[PDB]
């Protein structure tokens, strides 16, 4: 079954939105296959954002506090999670009714991430949940 | 007053979304003029999906109970379509709609609202003759 | 499997709480086995409320339930009868109904308390036979 | 910090949507800097409506608020949705979720920094 | 019609619960007759809390209510006073307040218990005259 | 600060209530200090439920907790232990749990009652040491 990696970033945790974000995923019909609150090392951090090198503040913010990582599974999971999350700019791009559209104001603090493609999902799941 | 037919499909019932879907209709300012849980016969299925003349739609609509409703209010036809969302829950339906919030694939997209005044008249006459 | 009768009274409909009430039943883990919006005749009203004929509030009960459409449902599941009574809350929405129940969250007066669920196995059998005679 | 004026119109109050609208503003991460239920005079109404109504805003009480936060002006417009609740407003907005027609579309937020300044001075002079 | 005073305390505001609390009141079927976000003066804090004069936590109550803005409201409707008390929950959010109440759902300690509703007809009349003189 | 162990049981996961449960904890004002979806070994189950060993329903508790994944969490905050027990509701979801609690709102039978919170300071310390031995 199709799987994607979801991260609730440190701002999502600080705003007490862990449950809200997971609920939205569940009500969409997707399942949580793996789930863990964790701290992010600079090492893990630079690997996650490797496709950004040419980027430096994403390493810093993702390490500023705990995140929640999840494997999300179900039909069309990758695109479904992107749809739920919304566009990168929470006010200019993200649609009302999305996580970013309902809950966020700025790109730098946009709460969540979902893998952007089958290839990204594969890489990110291997990085965050190696052995899954 | 303007009226439309709403169908909560078998997947909507199986996923315990009857209340959620009706609430969204009510909160939009529309009223429930008629409402019934029922089984769907083969002949009714083909009349409902006459424009789509297809085998999967007919097969699925008869696989379990559905909830049929007449929904009434200003701009009710277009309002129900807005609430339900586009046909593909992921590719077309907007976030904030029934399909966009709750569904993953077209074959299992939970709900139907009449697409036009002509369709509403036909579908209401079909599902609630005498209404 | 255990079944009970649920009625959404005319005030429940007028206040656009049909969905909210059905959602609470569904989230509790119960299933909707039958469901219909309908008008209540005096004959139906008098039978449904027969156990109250000797009570001073009997009259108003009959006309209120006939004042507008209601939604009737068969609700099914483990402990369905007690579970529905728990969800609905006590008769007086402020003095008896707990916070978190339908009456506790949405209502103010006994005469406008939104919903009814059968009060026992015996009442459930009776009320289901009355409202849904082929069920 | 950026601020904007929010009005919950008489239909918003009549439909018991005060809390729902405030919550949506709060969940977005914006703060309520000022808040007041009041009646609207014709002289006030006419000031509020000059660029663009006058009959409805005076038909019942409204709730006025100052809403503050990063990108507050555009964020409130996004939350509220387009003017026509069915033709323009997105699902997920206040108008898209709760309204049917333009004349009864529940809520208003300032449309620009200039409008916000003018409207706040009008509804909350001294703020 | 029956009227009561509701205060959303500074912690209610700081935790972005203004909308949540007002929604709970509205869905109960009550109406918001007056509503104002405001700062609280020392003289006002003492008057509001007059009946707590002999309690060891008297100062603390006053010091907290002045620490930030509050929302005051006049809430109106049938059984409004008791209904608001029901919605709000008991004073200790964990030991007393029922689940499904504002305090039960959202708060952990008495000193930060989010909201207040008048506790009687006499209290509502005094508190309304205090917070909204002319209402 | 006070910490407690929370378990979302296999029925809680199967019914897609992970988010709902975590949300109720967060809105109460409590923080999630640790969180993990995991499978439960027989050795773990017998240790977790050791106090029930003499009870008729002991076997059934053990079987069910190993029947599918669970979510384990450390929950932290003022009065966290009592607060979580309040949020969860009494053991029997219909006979004991209050409306407005996780069990009262979402469950029907004791055997499928969705969630667990440590019942005391002693139990919380033991349960945390068991489920999260580095915390």
């Amino acid at each position: 079954t199709e799987r994607t990696l979801v991260l609730i970033k440190p701002d999502g945790i600080e705003r007490q939105l862990i449950g809200e974000i997971i609920s939205r995923i569940e009500r969409k019909g997707l399942t949580i296959a793996a789930l863990q609150l964790r701290t992010v090392s600079a090492e893990l951090a630079s690997q996650h954002y490797a496709e950004h090198e040419g980027f430096g503040s994403l390493l810093e913010f993702i390490t500023s506090g705990p995140v929640v990582a999840a494997i999300v599974e179900g039909t069309n999971a990758i695109a479904a999670v992107r749809q739920l999350a919304g566009g990168t700019d929470p006010v200019q791009a993200a649609a009302p009714g999305t996580i970013r559209g309902d809950f966020a104001l700025e790109t730098q603090f946009n709460l969540v991430h979902g893998s952007d493609s089958a290839e990204s999902a594969q890489r990110e799941i291997a990085l965050w949940f190696p052995g899954a």
